[PDB]
């Protein structure tokens, strides 16, 4: 992989984001985008403001100027898909920073911790190619014959924490080559776990095992930490509906398209079509997002929060308030 050069990091450096505050929980990742002609150095930038803002890479040995070629080498290996590209990362990592420091997240993490989730966030869909999991094991690719052949079913999951392993192994871009010994393994082992975490057919087993750690008083110190780590950037990761409903919308039909893509993929190969990925199905926005928020989001947000999280309540809250919206979207049509 190849060194980031002068020139590219100079062009993220320009950008101000004035008038956003990228702390903020109604942040617009879509306005910023709109904002100016060179969206994937505002992205950049964004994530880059979030990271020294936390104050977390200073206080591990980590560069203004390694950061920022971390960020571009993870930056030139997202795709231009509808949805699983550069910009999804960078509001999960916008949304992760909101959790920890808005939700108090950060009480329960080490500064280490909190370090590893943001850049995580970024690292967590590396090389995505708007395909899931399952349409790799149907059509047998390669891909998804060596995840069966090696036993291991979360295809996209282990390529991406492959991806992040190849960019840390240059001094250049490791965020984390300020770390040696048990710190240095805690990192990149916890960096791992949470990407592998992100795979959906883990969710409701990752989702419990939390929840019987948080009510445990005597649960493993080192344990909680990480499944909180996980049940984070789980979070990040489907946090789509807890933003602002013409945010959350805007989200919601990036994933359409691409799940419409990749239904149009499966088509033409003859494999299974799930009705959610077949563009002639013509199913609701409404009813997808309503029927998301009550059989995932809002038992997760509001599972995480009473157990533990108090303070993200405002995810509950604005799911309830977006599924009331979607509601007189159908009341009204
Ligand atoms: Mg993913
Ligand atoms: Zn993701």
């Amino acid at each position: 992989v190849t060194a980031i050069t002068k020139v590219e990091r100079e062009a993220v450096l320009v950008c101000e984001l004035p008038s956003f505050d990228v702390t903020d929980v109604e942040f617009d990742l879509f306005r910023a985008r709109e904002s100016t002609d060179k969206p994937l150095d505002v992205a950049a930038a964004i994530a880059y403001r979030l990271l020294l803002g936390s104050g977390l890479p200073q206080k591990f040995g980590c560069s203004d100027e390694v950061l920022l070629n971390f960020i571009l080498q993870c930056r030139k290996k997202y795709r231009n898909v509808p949805y699983h590209n550069f910009y999804h990362v960078v509001d999960v990592c916008q949304t992760i920073h909101t959790f920890l420091y808005r939700g108090n997240v950060y009480e329960k993490l080490t500064e280490l911790e909190c370090f590893v989730l943001l850049i995580t966030a970024l690292v967590h869909d590396l090389d995505h190619m708007g395909l899931n999991n399952s349409f790799y094991l149907k059509t047998e690719s390669p891909l998804g014959i060596l995840s069966s052949a090696s036993g291991n079913t979360s295809v996209l999951e282990v390529h991406h924490c492959n991806l992040a392993v190849e960019i840390l192994s240059d001094p250049e871009s490791d965020v984390f080559d300020g770390l040696e010994g048990a710190e240095r393994t805690l990192a990149f082992r916890s960096m791992i776990d949470c990407v592998l975490a992100t795979d959906m057919a883990k969710h409701g087993s990752a989702l419990e095992a939390f929840l019987a750690s948080a009510a445990d008083q005597s649960s493993d110190e080192a344990a909680f930490h990480r499944m909180t780590m996980e049940i984070i950037l789980k979070a990040g990761d489907i946090s789509n509906v807890t933003k602002p409903f013409d945010i959350s919308r805007q989200w919601a039909m990036a994933v359409t398209e691409e799940f419409y893509r990749q239904g149009d993929m499966e088509k033409e190969r003859g494999v299974e079509v799930l009705p959610m990925f077949d563009r002639s199905k013509n199913m609701e926005l409404a009813k997808g997002q309503i029927g998301f928020i009550d059989f995932v989001a809002a038992p997760f947000f509001q599972k995480i929060v009473d157990a533990c999280l108090q303070g993200m309540q405002w995810t509950v809250d604005r799911i309830k308030s977006n599924r009331a919206q979607w509601e007189r979207v159908l009341e009204t049509r």
